[PDB]
């Protein structure tokens, strides 16, 4: 039972939940690989064992463990698999599954919200157009005219044999990236790949560097097709700065809804290749990684030049100065537009609150320190000086190979 | 079957074969990771010692030679007669450097090959100890142009006690417990301050009182020593434009000289072997001055900057902090005392990784410690994957002798 200490306060806790961890991670006693983005890499007897674990933590989670309906539900599931191979979840369990997996996402700093997640059951989906509507309701529900709401939409579970549902975009809302006779990129270089996969599917390229990409959806076996997004349901925020009047004229913007559509939801031993979720941004994601990463928009030195900072030398800390103000502009803009946003100080402190809750509940909490700690002002936030244990619980969100 | 490590900023892929030599085991299992934890006979001395001799004769391109096979036989025979063995002049220099080179949490290792090794293995008392220490500080400080150095005191041996330096650093500021239940000076050194005073030291009342040394010879009680005022170089902290900053009465010292870690070389352990380099501005600016439990000036500074401290989204914490770092970097250059900012430091650390990959095919590195405590993703070490492991020679922790 690992001794985890908070060095800011001096409190000490033992992580008993880590003991009930399961599927092994990339670390061994001779070398720690906990800074790896993808943990190493990417007659079904398995399903039943995974199926009981989930059903049982379901019923213990509502006290109804032992005898009566609990006794009863386990048999119907045993019967269901024995005859069919796969099995179906009761809708309540699906909600349970969705929520617990958000609770078990080691890299996510917004888990204090895990008890508040809207679950759109789309297991009866049968088409490529049928996904697209199920998506549009999500975006509209989740955007809620800027008062963002946590939501996930589960599409039908991939079957024994035969194809699966799969969204092809990393996110439902992404900007394009274009090449040229310089080979450089106008737009979002992270999404050039999918933009490449779009144009040769019939899409027409664009003008500026903030062209919202078109969705590329795909139902079993019949190859994917394009779906153009309605601009009313893609709410963006133009970026301005509370006192740097020249900042607006950089023509910067970002979308409201962070909604990730290429990860795999696993519940009770079933795999959902298509099951996109959404919440709301933390400022640093937009201002620090999306706008300032060298292999992203890379706006840093432009902002510095407008601030008349000394870029000739690193010790002037112009990089740090411009970053802080770009972040200030994100938080300001989003609140002007009345779109839900959280600063990294408020987000982290609530994640402390979340640990303390989880301690009384499940005696531990899988947390990935290299990701909970914010990408700027790290030590200034409470999570920095807090020791964490990272491990794998189920249900969980898993990465998966991309289908191109 | 060696770790594949990627740099995501550029796109580089290398494999860490050096990690397979990892001559120890840490806290991480396939079941869970504990990378964030701060604290993670004759035959056995034999296998470690034999490994270091093999190391040393490779660095001078003479592996498997006459002098090598001689040196092996010499060693294992001497452990049979005495229980231990003594390092030569040149081996001690090599082991010392190899310990810096291997230290996973150090971003300044680009410089490991330039370390001034002092041999004080002949030390006899607490007074000679002080004298070697005063001399170290003098060479290293160098009137502001800093120099990397280590002083090596007598190795741990059976039958005699240990040399220890009781202070965590050669230079540290006093921490006075107040009537209010507050602390004057540095709160991190409340404990060592206790010991000094109860061992006959006359306490000051300042926020930056430089602590005496508690120095202990074998089987002796520790003996108190005052560093000559003019030996310790200190830097007044001011800000290039915020002029009220200087009225804060803040200062920091030039030489960071960690004095409480253990130096292990080929199975021998030197419990007293202080070493020093120069400061990176964030250690002083972010960590020492802004950590809530240390000097805690962050809020008190933002209030002066007229920032909105009533709410987080104004990022008043982040703004205060960057100007505190700026003040550190400015004050040290104004006083011509060597210092390195976290962009330059991480940048040179990336050269080191390129160097070590060609030299030993890898590099022990602790991601959580290599990434500066402000502005991580701005630095090139943020987006670089790393492998943490333990190679020997090495600097290790050890308990407080009290
Ligand atoms: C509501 C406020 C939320 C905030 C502020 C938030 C914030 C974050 C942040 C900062 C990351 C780091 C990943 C990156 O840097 O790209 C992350 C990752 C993650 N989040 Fe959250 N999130 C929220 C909601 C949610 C929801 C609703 C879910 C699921 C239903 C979720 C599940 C996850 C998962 C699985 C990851 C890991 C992604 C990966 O491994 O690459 N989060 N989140
Ligand atoms: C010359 C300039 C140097 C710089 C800029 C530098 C930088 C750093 C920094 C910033 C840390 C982490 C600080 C912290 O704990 O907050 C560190 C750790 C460390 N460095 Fe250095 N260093 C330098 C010289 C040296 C030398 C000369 C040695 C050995 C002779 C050394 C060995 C170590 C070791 C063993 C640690 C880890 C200590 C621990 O884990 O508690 N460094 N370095
Ligand atoms: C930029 N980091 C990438 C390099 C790694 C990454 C991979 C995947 C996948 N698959 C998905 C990723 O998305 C991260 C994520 C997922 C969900 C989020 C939600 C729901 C809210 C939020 N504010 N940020 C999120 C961030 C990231
Ligand atoms: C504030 N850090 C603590 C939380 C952890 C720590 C513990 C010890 C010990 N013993 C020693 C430590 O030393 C860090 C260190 C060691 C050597 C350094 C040198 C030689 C130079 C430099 N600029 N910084 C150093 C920083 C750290
Ligand atoms: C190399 C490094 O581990 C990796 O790029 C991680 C570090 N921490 C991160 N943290 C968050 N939130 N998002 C990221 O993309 C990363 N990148
Ligand atoms: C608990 C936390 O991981 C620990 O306090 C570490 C994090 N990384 C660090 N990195 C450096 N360079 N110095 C430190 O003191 C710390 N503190
Ligand atoms: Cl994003
Ligand atoms: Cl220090
Ligand atoms: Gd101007
Ligand atoms: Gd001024
Ligand atoms: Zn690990
Ligand atoms: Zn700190």
């Amino acid at each position: 039972f690992p001794r985890v200490k908070n060095w800011e306060v001096g409190s000490i806790t033992y992580d008993t939940l880590s003991a009930q961890a399961q599927q092994d991670g990339p670390c061994t006693p001779r070398r720690c690989l906990g800074s790896l983005v993808f943990p190493r890499k990417l007659a079904p007897e398995q399903l039943l064992s995974q199926a009981r674990d989930f059903i049982n933590q379901y019923y213990s989670s509502i006290k109804r463990s032992g005898s009566q309906a609990h006794e009863q539900r386990l048999q119907e599931v045993e019967a269901e698999v024995a005859a069919t191979g796969t099995y179906q979840l009761r809708e309540s369990e699906l909600v349970f599954g969705a929520k617990q997996a958000w609770r078990n996402a080691p890299r996510c700093v917004g888990r204090i919200q895990w008890g508040k997640l809207q679950v759109f059951d789309a297991r009866d989906c049968r088409s490529a157009q049928e996904m697209f509507t199920y998506i549009c309701n999500h975006i509209k529900y989740a955007t809620n005219r800027g008062n963002l709401r946590s939501a996930i939409t589960v599409f039908p579970q991939r079957c024994p044999g035969r194809g699966d549902f799969r969204i092809w975009n990393s996110q439902l809302v992404r900007y394009a990236g274009y090449r040229q006779q310089d080979g450089s990129v106008r737009g979002d270089p992270a999404n050039v790949e999918i933009t490449e996969l779009c144009i040769q599917h019939g899409w027409t390229p664009g003008n500026g560097r903030f062209d919202v990409l078109p969705l590329l959806l795909q139902a079993p076996d019949e190859p994917p097709e394009l779906f153009l997004l309605p601009p009313e349901l893609v709410l963006e925020v133009p970026l301005e700065h509370p006192t740097l009047e020249w900042f607006a004229a950089l023509g910067l913007r970002w979308y409201a809804l962070p909604a990730v559509s290429n990860m795999l939801l696993e519940i009770g031993g079933l795999e959902f290749p298509a099951a996109p979720f959404s919440g709301w941004y933390m400022s640093t994601e937009i201002g620090t990684r999306n706008l300032c990463d060298p292999h992203r928009y890379n706006i840093l030195e432009d902002v510095a030049v407008c601030m008349d900072l000394d870029t000739r030398t690193t010790s002037s800390l112009w990089k740090d100065k411009a970053a802080v103000e770009i972040n200030v502009a994100v938080l300001h803009s989003y609140q002007l537009a009345k779109v839900t946003i959280v600063d990294h100080h408020a987000a982290t402190a609530s994640f402390m609150k979340h640990l303390e809750n989880e301690q009384k509940a499940r005696g531990g909490c899988p947390a990935d320190w290299a990701w909970i700690v914010p990408p700027i002002s790290g030590s200034l936030t409470p999570v920095f000086h807090q020791e964490m244990v990272n491990y794998f619980l189920s249900p969980a969100f898993r990465y998966q190979p991309d289908p191109w």
